[PDB]
């Protein structure tokens, strides 16, 4: 029954650039910092480069853009929504790849060419080790925030409980966050819940959860609200071996080896782990910094964003050597171990640019009632059908409106907005004021007029 | 897009004057008395010039009449709504001023010629006065009951700062039911809660919430049918000046006056009050007892009103005379002062004219959605879109009621209540059965017919 | 400057404002933080409005108006400035008055 978006909506020749300028991050890449007297109150945001930097953006309505020119469109029978036929996620930062760890990592011994019998019992053996990530560049556009899969601790029926310790694993699906990790080479799974330990995992993911998209869920939908255009490229190659330390869960059966006497009486551990390791980058594999243009989306909604919103997820981990800082306690002649401190930081800048399309859809009655199935509120932002009057009576503001003792309203909001997204966390850029009807003083101005011959 | 009252009907030309009777009522002007046996036995109900007199008549239907030239009420899709195309309120008292006054109003010093240092202390200081208010004189006309602003407590803050001690201001928009003392120069300020020691206002105010009507909102709704026509004038100016007796709370800054010693130590208070008074109330200024011919409402009720009713609301001051009765107990022959017993009395006289105008509703497809979507409340009583109830056969009938083998019968549903005005307290007057057809044998037909060219 | 046939209804929201009438309240013991602010009868009050401005408005037409040359700016024919406070005078004076004697009888 679903349809594809060309057959109701129509496309015209008033394209439009905007420019969404220059924007940067500061912070820790490790963690973040809070006040000792209020820990809710943030000092240096954590920001790395392994984290879904997704910007979601704001389109002006198009139809406060209009005069009463009505023999181009009549405004009570036709309507106005955008489209997007251009991309260019530009970084301005300079190559290299930075290093993560945890300083205190189980390792049991090494296993790559002599693991002598017998070995060195000991109760704690937890060490500093540094330890890089996989490689890997996507992107990803949308006019829904795109979801996503990993691995998590479910209910478990308590019924039969013959022989076993460990507890099983269950499949979630969420929305992804901006801040949220990406993996690394080591599943995807939680790493709060699931490890007691606390120290396997580098000091990025020693908490929080990380989820990966899965492709499949998302084009499977009857419109595929989360993609409109996607790349992928990674690779890795693992470097070195070793096994956990501690007592493993459930022992190898006996009658596949030898017992052995002596100093190989004793079973050893067997609970090996690689670790993941990038190969080179170069320039020439790069997904950034080249303009795509949206021919024929994958999906149905090929180029309408509906609600005048689009989600745009970009991740990069090319871009992310730690930049290392330092400073100064006392002054000397000779050299001292205890005359400095030293911090360190990453920086990640970005750009994003964009060429929409003006396209109207005319509004008659089978398409009125297809375009109240697939959403609601989307219908109601037009303001077609006057389900709500009540709009045009005037509502009282303030003068003084902060710190007064008249009647306050700091921020107890009797729903005004009420978007399903306000619980989640989202980098946002505004593009309310920075439309332009020209063209070729920008620079994806120049690169869209000699693509179109015009 | 809401559109004007001369698109979707279309009036005929048969017009049908009604008229009410010579409304009483007799009361005390200040507070209504109870019974001491009970608190819900009123013996006079408290009537003053000072209140909103709000009507609301109500029309017979004109689908449950029976004509026989029944040329224009083709029954198939069409009804019939009542215009209203006159109106004239009388008014039967002669023009007389009335007085209010507390017996223990805070009047401190006077501060007009001479306020001598020092002050005059002593832990109380409260006296009778009493004062002319300010006159003033409105009428309104609509299909729905007339909303009216009012200042009012309020939620305070949260505690996190430790300014001072000081109550909030709020402003509320309710609905002007009968009995709400209209404001006097005093501010439109809620006196039951916003006052402690009630000592400062009239005694017929100091515990009433007293409105003012908020013709800012009341002309920019909508549909725009709470507001066929409005008049006004008002006057006032001060007469005396005092100032009330308390620790001033928000005190002086000290930069503002320059300090003294000796008799000048105790430093007096700037919480001063004027007293309103009104002018000569002349007979040329006066507003009632004149007829008012509707051509052009100012909203887009073009005087149609929907369910069969009007609000008219009257108040008037230039009528607001107290009589005064003195009856004895003995007969003397001397003059005494506990030989009397004297109660006063105010009294209220009106009228309502009015000429209507019946016109025919086409009913077609697009208008049935316009007059659902303004209320539902509308198609119902007309009877065009109604539900089909299921069941068909039930099983509940025995032959004997009162037995041994019950099941406890249940019966009398409350399934009448729809009136959701049941919470305030209006005048009545049921103009059902006064209606006529021949308007020249009433006085004010004949107005009519000299007006409009016949 | 030539004239059109295109108009346009703006709107203001009921702003209004409360305070002390005589004298501001200044906080303890930072003196740049308000508590009451001084709002009276008497003061000019001056409305400053803002305007959105014509030539981001109209997606292009060449008939209407050709941006090599011509711009546009608006107009003003008409005004209602509502009040909506109940009609009433006022009175303020001083707790120190120089007033050292009578004079009019």
């Amino acid at each position: 029954k679903v349809v594809s978006t060309d057959e109701y909506v129509s496309r015209t020749s008033i394209y439009y650039y905007a420019g969404s300028s220059r924007l940067l991050a500061v912070g820790n890449p490790y963690f973040s910092i809070k006040s000792p007297n209020n820990n809710k109150k943030v000092l240096v945001p954590k920001v790395s480069g392994l984290q879904y930097r997704v910007f979601r953006v704001r389109l002006p309505d198009p139809n406060k853009f209009g005069f009463p020119d009505t023999s181009f469109y009549n405004p009570d029978t036709q309507r106005l929504v955008w489209a997007c036929v251009g991309l260019e996620i530009g970084r301005g930062q300079p190559l290299g790849v930075g290093v993560s760890g945890h300083p205190y990592l189980n390792k049991f011994d090494d296993t790559e060419t002599s693991n002598r019998y017998p070995a060195q019992p000991g109760s704690d053996n937890r060490e500093c080790l540094s330890m890089d990530y996989k490689q890997t560049q996507l992107c990803l556009i949308g006019c829904k925030p795109p979801t996503g899969e990993h691995w998590g601790k479910g209910v478990a029926c308590n019924n039969n409980a013959a022989a076993t310790d460990c507890p099983p694993l269950e499949l979630f699906n969420s929305i992804i966050e901006d801040g949220d990790m990406v993996d690394t080479g080591f599943g995807c799974m939680d790493f709060g819940t699931l490890q007691a330990n606390k120290s396997d995992v580098p000091i990025d993911i020693c908490n929080s959860t990380c989820k990966y998209p899965d492709y499949l869920k998302m084009a499977s939908e009857p419109y595929g609200d989360s993609l409109f255009f996607f790349l992928r490229r990674e690779q890795m190659f693992v470097r070195h071996f070793f096994n956990r330390a501690g007592k493993l869960g459930e022992a190898v059966p006996d009658d596949l080896y030898i017992k052995g006497s002596g100093n190989t009486a004793v079973i050893q551990s067997s609970a090996f782990f690689p670790t993941p390791s990038g190969s080179i980058v170069t320039s020439e594999s790069q997904l950034f910094n080249k303009p795509y243009w949206l021919q024929r989306a994958q999906g149905h909604n090929n180029g309408i964003c509906w609600g005048n919103q689009l989600f745009v997820t970009v991740v990069d981990t090319t871009r992310s050597t730690n930049m290392t800082l330092c400073t100064e306690v006392t002054k000397e002649g000779t050299y001292k171990n205890d005359n400095f401190k030293e911090y360190v930081r990453h920086v990640e800048e970005y750009d994003l640019q964009f060429v929409f399309q003006l396209c109207k859809i005319t509004l008659t009655a089978e398409i009125m009632t297809y375009i109240h199935t697939m959403d609601s509120n989307i219908l109601e932002d037009w303001q077609f059908g006057l389900t709500p009057p009540p709009s045009a009576s005037l509502q009282d503001t303030y003068r003084f409106v902060t710190s007064q003792a008249i009647t306050c309203q700091k921020t107890a909001p009797p729903k005004e907005k009420e978007d399903p997204l306000n619980k989640y966390t989202f980098w946002e850029v505004n593009l309310k004021e920075k439309f332009s009807a020209d063209l070729d003083q920008f620079p994806l101005g120049r690169k869209f007029l000699l693509q179109s011959g015009l």
